[PDB]
C-alpha cells in the first residue's frame, strides 16, 4: 500500500531499462544490463510478494 | 542520460523498503527482504555504471 506509487514509478521503470539495454553499442555492457534486467524482473516479483 | 531523475529517486525508494523490511513480521520474510534491499542497492549502482 505505502509503496503503490513507488512501484506505480518503478515498473515503467524497469521497462525502460530493460528497453535501453538493446541501445548499449558496447557488447558487454549490453549483455549484462540484458542479464541483470531479467533477474530484476524476479528479484522485483519476490520483493514486492514479501512487502504484500 | 534519461535516467538521472530516474536514479534520484530509485534510491532513496530502494532505502524505504530496507527500512520498511524491519517492520515485517515473519522474521524470515524480514531477513531475506534486508539481504535483497543490500543486494538491489549494489545492482543498481552497477546498472547505473552501464547506463552511463
Ligand atoms: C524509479 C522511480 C522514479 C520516480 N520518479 C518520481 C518523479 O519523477 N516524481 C515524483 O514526484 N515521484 C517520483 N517517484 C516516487 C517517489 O519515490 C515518491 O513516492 C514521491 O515523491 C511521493 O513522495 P511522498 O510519499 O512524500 O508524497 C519515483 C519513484 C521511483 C521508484
Amino acid at each position: 500500500s505505502a509503496f503503490d506509487r513507488d512501484f506505480g514509478y518503478l515498473m515503467p521503470f524497469l521497462d525502460r531499462v530493460a528497453a535501453a539495454a538493446s541501445d548499449l553499442e558496447d557488447a558487454s555492457a549490453r549483455a549484462e544490463l540484458t542479464r541483470l534486467m531479467v533477474e530484476e524482473k524476479a528479484r522485483w516479483q519476490r520483493i514486492q510478494e514479501l512487502l504484500g
